[PDB]
């Protein structure tokens, strides 16, 4: 069966450790993917930005609502910056949190494979090969007590099939007789050796189930402990992404606002007036020689 | 000077209204290319939601630390999702505001140009032509007067240029002291036409000066709308940029921290034992014949 008992199914344990590396470079590469693209968002915010803070200054908008207007763009900056410090954080921290920890985990053998690995398999087969060998001994205990179990009815087969033979002397019955008690013998024999091994192995079941159970329990502290860690970092990435918490990220919109709201028409307008329409002073005509 | 009151000089202001429907041109399209960048933010959100939704069900890790880095990519589908709201806002209600404001303010004429422009155009030159023309008058008036003051001096000065002269003649000064006297009436004539012209024009400056800022007052409104507009607007575009506020935001965060804890060693170490491991059922070994 596919039972962890039977000798040598073992190995989903064993295995799973390998994939407890391989899935530490799962989570560095998601999270590193992340980074990426909170590191492209903020680079086109910062372009954008750069851009259209430049087209509105080159063109026919001044005043405060020209300021009111590049405020907007300073939005991106700040937002831009935030974004960045969201994927150094990632990155700085939490990706290298992991791949320091995935090199204190595990150690690459040089002929491949970790030593973590090699090291529970050798403990399983030390714990399971006293009692794989008794279980050797009772299967060729079996065959043995089988087979002559089959030997013993293949004499009375012959004995009572012998007795329609009208030529049938004393000499061939005592010897028909004497096959059987022969067989009978061989029987018991090998009912008691073949009974033996099964105490022998009775016998070495309980310290064979303690020492599986000890290489076990390692293997699960082990994984216990990669568990445990991906939940913590976890937790760390998720505060580095939360912007609702921070409050530089409030007072963004809080600033934009207020430099919206300074966006005043009348003094524009008062200042068209004054140096571009009816409010310049004019020398108008006078008498002169 | 290029004083507003020179003839002409009003053309700053005209030249404003067309500035006026350029720069909601530039506006929409800041906003639309803003909006842009949030889609992508947002597709690439999905994209890596996604590729390691499928990565990690394929992969290995199970139980409870599966479903909490699950959630993880569900963070981005939210945030994405977010974001697409964003880019909806801007272009749906704010971009379309101000293609509408624009559409309403101005309206292009067949020969080109804006019927609002052409408007204050001709306000302004119908109301500067009369002042114009009275200054025209006065410049012509101007000139015939200081002619006159040169013509007057030569006669003077030929005059007493005379004076010294042995071949001087009782009919010759007469004749040149009259010329100093028609010289010095045409003087006072021009003096007199120069002054009434200057007049006119000051009699014409009060009306010339109240129709330009007529003209002007109305252009200094329709200034203004676009200005208190353009407030208008910015305040709904950080209003729909601004994530801090809504509650989703914050929800987000909330339910992937939620999640996360979720994250149970020991119950993923008990299904193993139990599905994998010692816990399993075993046939030990018994006694069989046949």
């Amino acid at each position: 069966s596919d039972s962890f008992w039977e000798v040598g199914n073992y190995k989903r344990t064993v295995k799973r450790i390998d994939d407890g590396h391989r899935l530490c470079n799962d989570l560095m590469n998601c999270i590193h993917e992340r980074a990426r693209i909170e590191k492209v968002y903020a680079q086109q915010l910062t372009e954008w930005a750069k851009r259209w803070k430049q087209l509105v200054e080159k063109g026919p908008q001044y005043g405060t609502v020209e300021r009111a207007w590049c405020a907007f763009m300073s939005e991106a900056e700040k937002v831009s910056e935030l974004h960045l410090e969201v994927k150094g954080s990632l990155m700085n921290e939490d990706f290298e949190k992991i791949k320091n920890w995935q090199k204190e985990a595990f150690h690459k053998q040089m002929m491949g494979g970790f030593k973590e690995t090699k090291e529970a398999e050798d403990g399983f087969r030390k714990a399971q090969k006293p009692w794989a060998k008794k279980l050797k001994e009772v299967e060729a205990a079996k065959k043995a007590y089988h087979a002559a179990c089959k030997e013993e009815k293949l004499a009375i087969s012959r004995e009572t099939n012998s007795k329609a033979d009208p030529a049938l002397n004393p000499e061939q019955l005592k010897k028909l007789q004497d096959k059987v008690e022969r067989s009978k013998q061989d029987v018991l024999k090998t009912k008691a050796k073949y009974e033996k091994s099964l105490k022998e192995l009775d016998n070495a079941t309980p310290q064979y189930m303690e020492n599986m159970e000890q290489v076990f329990e390692q293997c699960q502290q082990f994984e216990e402990k990669r568990l445990r860690f991906f939940r913590e970092v976890l937790l760390e990435v998720q505060k580095h992404l939360d912007l609702s918490n921070v409050a530089s990220y409030k007072n963004i919109y809080r600033e934009l606002e207020q430099n919206i709201k300074t966006a005043d028409a009348v003094e524009d307008l008062r200042w068209f007036r004054a140096n571009q329409g009816p409010g310049m002073s004019m020398n108008w005509p006078q008498f002169e020689d």
